[PDB]
């Protein structure tokens, strides 16, 4: 994939986070991510894609990655999915929009899904 | 997982999209999806999480996919991502938020991410 | 405005809340909004815009308010934007997604915004 | 309003937009709002509303607004709501999210809506 080796390696967030991401050359995200809020602890097994072609006009590489918060640890009964675009280079970031929900019942659902944005760099 | 038969198989949405997934033990979700909308044909590679232990007091399972809209046939240097909760029963629901990310320069990254929602059924 | 008559009147939603609003000849929506569902009770003001002239191609009209939830009775320190599009003709929608935050402490604002969709009619 | 004076007056986004605000006594805001980006010249109608009695243990302040983007210059046939939090003091901020929706076919109501996030200060 053009930006395998870029996206490939440890990012972490605006909150504290840390996501560790290996980049396949067909379009696999596969590592884990480690939340520094919520009811959360230790590693959660993620999985996403990306393009592995992208465009060469200067544009991002659109990508997204789910994490279900369920681990030996907890359950929150909840999944994110961030999707966003990297940006390379000497600054590289990825920024990412997320969509957060739980289980509800029917008569709670209205309420099940959080709407955020992170932005992860390759320092702090 | 508690929900594993359930989720795993051919859903429909509103649009007439299909959505095939396999659930497994672990919480990963593997499959493929054919939009019946946008830059996109054939079928694309998808993989997520679901929470394999939901809590047993009638609330949905929370789950979410990626698919990157890349194939042998076509790339529209865009993500998916669908977060939502799997509703189990008689007529049986996974119902989605979304957010779908294309690559873009930095001038219109304001302007990259589509939002939206979707239902799917197991008929139609 | 092209759509002033037919936005004009009382809604309801898929929760069973009631949306009344008087659209002006210069996009101003003005009303009430009776929730359903959550932190409400009774009537809240709302006030917003919509597109006075719209396209003439078969496109619906964008819209969108904004209410606080505040009234006489209770707040929940909260506020929802609704945003979306009338279509008009024999079973007239306004199909929205909307943003609710609360006010939170800055550790917890990641939390702070949940988005969700809401369909309007005319009956029910 | 306890934020009244706080969130009156003149604010800019990180994109360059201008954010020109009354809040009033009963939880109001009119004013205009110019974006620096998009289909979009001059300055727009905005309406909308803030909690004006927040609570009183450090958490922010919801508000949200709406601009409908048609002016005697343009007219881009969407609406943009933007939902959010006043945090006060040295260097306040509104920390908002966005729904932007265009007017659409049925056919294309998919794609009807984008989403984004605008941090606005008093400087800049
Ligand atoms: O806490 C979790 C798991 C960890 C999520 C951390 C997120 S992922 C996006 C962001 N980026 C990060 O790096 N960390 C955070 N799920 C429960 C979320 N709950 C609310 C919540 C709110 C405040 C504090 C803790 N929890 C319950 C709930 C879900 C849906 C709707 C309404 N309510
Ligand atoms: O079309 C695609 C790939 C297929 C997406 C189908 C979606 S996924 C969610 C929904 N559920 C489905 O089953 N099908 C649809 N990506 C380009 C999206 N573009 C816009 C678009 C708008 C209208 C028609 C076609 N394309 C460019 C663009 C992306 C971001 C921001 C702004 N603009
Ligand atoms: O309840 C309210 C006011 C009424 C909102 C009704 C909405 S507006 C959209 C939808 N359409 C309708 O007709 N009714 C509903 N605000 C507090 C929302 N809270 C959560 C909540 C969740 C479940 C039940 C009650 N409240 C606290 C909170 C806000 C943000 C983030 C995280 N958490
Ligand atoms: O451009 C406008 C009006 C101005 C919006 C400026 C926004 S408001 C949020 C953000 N904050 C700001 O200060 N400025 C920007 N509306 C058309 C948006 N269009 C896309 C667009 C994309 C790139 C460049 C210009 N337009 C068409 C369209 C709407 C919906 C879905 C899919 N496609």
């Amino acid at each position: 994939g053009r930006d395998e080796a870029g996206i490939t390696g440890t990012w972490y967030n605006q909150l504290g986070s840390t996501f560790i991401v290996t980049a396949g050359a067909d379009g696999a995200l596969t590592g884990t991510y480690e939340s520094a809020v919520g009811n959360a602890e230790s590693r959660y097994v993620l999985t996403g894609r990306y393009d592995s072609a992208p465009a060469t006009d200067g544009s991002g590489t659109a990508l997204g990655w789910t994490v279900a918060w369920k681990n030996n640890y907890r359950n929150a009964h909840s999944a994110t999915t961030w999707s966003g675009q990297y940006v390379g280079g000497a600054q590289a970031r990825i920024n990412t929009q997320w969509l957060l929900t739980e289980g509800t019942t029917e008569a709670n659902a209205w309420a099940s899904t959080l709407v955020g944005h992170d932005t992860f760099t390759k320092v702090k």
